[PDB]
């Protein structure tokens, strides 16, 4: 067989995380009048540390799933729209003092 | 067979995790009169801190599924819309002091 | 068979991770008065540290599926859009002081 | 078979990750009034560090798949659009003080 | 068979990563009054950082995958539109003082 030794005398680990991986001011704002909107915003981050680690020790894995790590996200969508008729109109006769403000998005980071 | 032996002596093991992950300010706004949303942002955020680990010490492990992690996500939509007459009018006739804002969006960071 | 040793003595292991992977002022407007959106932005971004790791340690590992990490993402999408007319008509007749703003959009950094 | 052996003796291992992988300041604004948007960006920046690690130590890996990293991502879309009749339509008739502004982006840094 | 022999003896290893890989002000705005819009960039940017590293240390690997890591993207899209007829009429009849901004786009770093 196989012999594993390990001998650890006088260490010093150390694994300092700070501030990682947060979320902080995020404003989701999906509409505005459209017909279908479909918002899945999918997040995977890892913010992984370690220090002094070590991984498995195993004799003869073999059959079968041995240590199988295994990630599936199924996200297939299936939209459909039947509209007859759509109509955008801005319709403004006469006359004054008139100020139409459509669909604006304004952004002032400053 | 395997014999796995450790010797661990003196050692000085620390794992600091301070502020990590935290969500802070997070504004979700659907709508704005849309006809069908589908909400569904997913988070799959790890922050993952560690020191001085080890793994799993198998012998032979054979067989069928042994030490298996599975994840698995399902998130097919199927979204259907029918509209006969869709109108967004703005209909602004004769004359005065007229100001009509719509669908206005404003970002001020400051 | 094959034998492993690992001899360590006064070590001296250090790992520091500090403000990684944070997201921070992210704003997401979808809209605008469209028709169909289907909105699936997808994160996998790793931020790993690490300091005086190891791997696994195995002996004949040999049958089926060892140690193997599999991750799968479908994000297959099958959009339909059926319209009779689409019209976006500004029709300003008449005579006076219009200002008429459509999907007008501004980023002022500053 | 096959002997591996590792002395370490007063060692001085560091590993330092500051402000690594951080997202700020992003904004995803689709729409506009369009009719079909599919909006999925996909993100998969990795931002390592290590410092003093090792690999996998095996004996005779031979058989089905070891030590197998597998990532698949399926993004196959299918988008498909009928419309019978689009007009975007500016009718500016008349005479007076007119200022009509469509699709109009600006962007100031400063 | 074939040994490995390491020693280590009063090494110093370092490893410093700052500030690196990090999205800063970045401004998606997809449509603009388009009909179909498939929007999907991809991002891969590895930014990587090693101080003092070693590879696995394999006695005869051989059968089947071994250590074999494989990345596969399937971005196939299929995009059908079919349009009776499409117009884009700015019409501007009379007399008057007059401006008409479609499609205008400004950008200023300053």
């Amino acid at each position: 067989g196989g012999k594993v030794q390990i001998i650890n005398k006088k260490l010093d680990l150390s694994n300092v995380q700070s501030k990682c991986g947060s979320k902080d001011n995020i404003k989701h704002v999906p509409g505005g009048g459209s017909v279908q909107i479909v918002y899945k915003p999918v997040d995977l981050s890892k913010v992984t540390s370690k220090c002094g680690s070590l991984g498995n020790i195993h004799h003869k894995p073999g059959g079968g799933q041995v240590e199988v790590k295994s990630e599936k996200l199924d996200f297939k969508d299936r939209v459909q729209s039947k509209i007859g008729s759509l109509d955008n109109i801005t319709h403004v006769p006469g006359g004054g003092n008139k100020k139409i403000e459509t669909h604006k998005l304004t952004f002032r980071e400053n």
